[PDB]
């Protein structure tokens, strides 16, 4: 997260990291068993690691449990991030708490101008690299297609929205990628690319969550 805060130890507490020997990707616990992240974010041997603040420091409210299955959409597409969501499935079922807690499935679209939060332990600068120990968050409005349309050369398909600051400064980047983007308390974003981070007229690009909540509770259903 460029150009965001501190969002404080436990603040964001559906916030997960993903671990493959070292912090790859975000994603969000939707409940006891299931994680939403990103296609793009798939690998084998995922660990999923709920209740943390300092990825760097065991401080005491981290659960680390290993994906037992990890299910890219069946339509993601590589090239475009089309669909660019991924469920995984905990082997063992999360200790719900005050710091470790699901996230609610948005029951309806959000609209352009509506304030949301992004959040995650991705590069914090523009140019170059600095990953930071702790969780950052961003305050980011979900923008009109037509600033999205015009703010990439890749035209933006349905299951897509944009958000942030077409000024420049403030975006999700690398290592952000599969985390949350939560609006007026429901999950409406999966962080999914952008051109460069934080770049002028180059907003981010998010899967459009409220498209995949029956596709998500019939996986789940069925798994
Ligand atoms: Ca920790």
């Amino acid at each position: 997260i460029v150009g965001g805060y501190t969002c404080g130890a436990n603040t964001v507490p559906y916030q997960v990291s993903l671990n493959s020997g070292y912090h790859f990707c975000g994603g969000s616990l939707i409940n006891s068993q299931w994680v939403v992240s990103a296609a793009h974010c798939y690998k084998s041997g995922i660990q999923v690691r709920l209740g943390e603040d300092n990825i760097n420091v065991v401080e005491g409210n981290e659960q680390f449990i290993s994906a037992s299955k990890s299910i890219v959409h069946p339509s993601y597409n590589s090239e475009t991030y089309n669909n660019d969501i991924m469920l995984i499935k905990l082997k063992s079922a999360a200790s719900l708490n005050s710091r470790v807690a699901s996230i609610s499935l948005p029951t309806s679209c959000a609209s352009a101008g509506t304030q949301c939060l992004i959040s995650g332990w991705g590069n914090t600068k523009s140019s170059g690299t600095s990953y930071p120990d702790v969780l950052k968050c961003l305050k980011a409005p979900i923008l009109s297609d037509s600033s999205c349309k015009s703010a990439s050369s890749f035209i933006i398909t349905s299951n897509m929205f944009c958000a942030g600051y077409l000024e420049g400064g403030k975006d999700a980047c690398q290592g952000d990628s599969g985390g949350p983007v939560v609006c007026s308390g429901k999950l409406q974003g999966i962080v999914s690319w952008g051109s460069g981070c934080a770049q002028k007229n180059k907003p981010g690009f998010y899967t459009k969550l409220c498209n995949y909540v029956s596709w998500i509770k019939q996986t789940i259903a069925s798994n």
